Formats: C-alpha cells, structure tokens, sequence
C-alpha cells in the first residue's frame, strides 16, 4: 500500500550525495528496506512491482546478508551519461542506456545477447567495462554495475563494521537506538549512523528488540 516505495524514499534521503561529489546515483540496499518493511515477502513483492513498472533498477553489489542495491533508473541514466561526457566510451554508454537498459529489469546480460541481439561489438563491451557500467559475472555474462561503486563499497563495509562495534562495545552487547543515533559517528562511518542502522536491522546483524525504553539493538549471540 505504497510501503516499499515509501521506504525507498525515506532511505534515499539519507544518502549523502556530496560524499561522492554527486557522481553516484543515490543507492539504498534491499536489507535496509526490510528494516522499514519487516515482512520480507511484501517488501520483495512491492520492489518487484517497482522493477516491472520501470522505476528502479536492482544491482548486484555483494555484501554479506545485503547483496542487492536499489537505484532510481533516471538517477542511474542521467549520471552515467554525466560520468561519460567527453570520454572515449561515451558512444558505447549512450547505446547501452538507450537500447539495453530499457529492454528488461535483469541484474546481468549475456554475452551472446549483447553481441547478437543488441549488436554490440567486443570493443564496445570493453568500453562499457572501462566505464564501470559492466563487470564480469561468469564465463558468458556481465553484471550491471554503477561507475564509482568501488568507493561506496569500501566506505559501506568499514561503516557497517564500525557501527556494529558500537553495539559490541556496549554493556551486554546491546545499545538503545536513541543512544546510538545520538553518538558522535566514528570517523570511518561516512554514510551516516541511521543509514547503517537500517542495514544492520534488515540484515539481522543486530536484533531490533521492542522494550518499554524503545528500540534496543542487540548483538544476536544466542
């Protein structure tokens, strides 16, 4: 009833665009959606509906317990076109965005489909790899990829570890949500405390316990 769409918009607002100088489309992770939409089946169904209505792209990122990213297709398009301006791979990127991206919601593309169905030459596929738009998936396919995602991946994993440590260091390896969110962020946490808390909850790296003091984040040792 708009649940996943509302969750995506709440999480998108947390993304610090300026951290990457606006070079990356804002990214939210599937497990963050589960923090706000705890019925995973409802969340997945509504995300699939958004994918089939053409509004979001699902991207393989590969974090333990939070494998997929979610991006608005128009944010991906406008900025990939922007990251490609005046570069050698601009033509190949434009062809990919105009013809391949609209043709499905898939996370990956087969080599034979790219060459035979869409008419890409090997050199043009190499341009897409150099642009950061494709990465190798297996011997016959490529993942859709986000130019500049490597920096996001490194900041994200370090921040996940640091926020989890804030919980681990607390008494009995548990910390109230209001307490955590009011702490100074460890310097390595670049994407923000709240952004990270939603990943920890949705991935089940912390349990979200309802108490008469509000939400308690508990490391799930048992």
């Amino acid at each position: 009833p708009g649940s996943a769409r509302a969750a995506v918009s709440e999480l998108m607002q947390l993304f610090p665009r300026g951290l990457f100088e606006d070079a990356l489309p804002p990214i939210v992770l599937r497990s963050q959606v589960y923090s706000l939409v705890p019925d995973r089946t409802v969340a997945d169904r509504q995300l699939k509906e958004l994918q089939e209505q053409g509004e979001i792209r699902i991207v393989q990122l590969g974090f333990d317990l939070d494998a997929h990213g979610i991006i608005f297709t128009e944010d991906y398009r406008t900025r990939v076109l922007k990251a490609s301006d005046g570069r050698p791979y601009a033509g190949a990127v434009q062809k990919f965005l105009a013809s391949v991206l609209p043709a499905s919601g898939d996370l990956s593309f087969q080599q034979d489909q790219m060459t035979q169905t869409f008419g890409f030459r090997d050199s043009e596929i190499t341009h897409l790899v150099n642009a950061g738009v494709l990465t190798v998936r297996d011997a016959g396919s490529w993942w859709l990829a986000v130019p500049g995602a490597g920096r996001f991946i490194k900041y994200f994993v370090k921040g996940r570890q640091a926020v989890l440590s804030m919980v681990r260091k607390a008494k009995y390896r548990e910390l109230l949500l209001s307490e955590l969110l009011g702490r100074r962020a460890p310097v390595v946490v670049r994407l923000g405390l709240t952004y990270h808390v939603h990943d920890l909850i949705g991935a089940q790296l912390v349990d979200s316990i309802s108490t008469t003091s509000g939400t308690l984040l508990r490391l799930p040792e048992t």
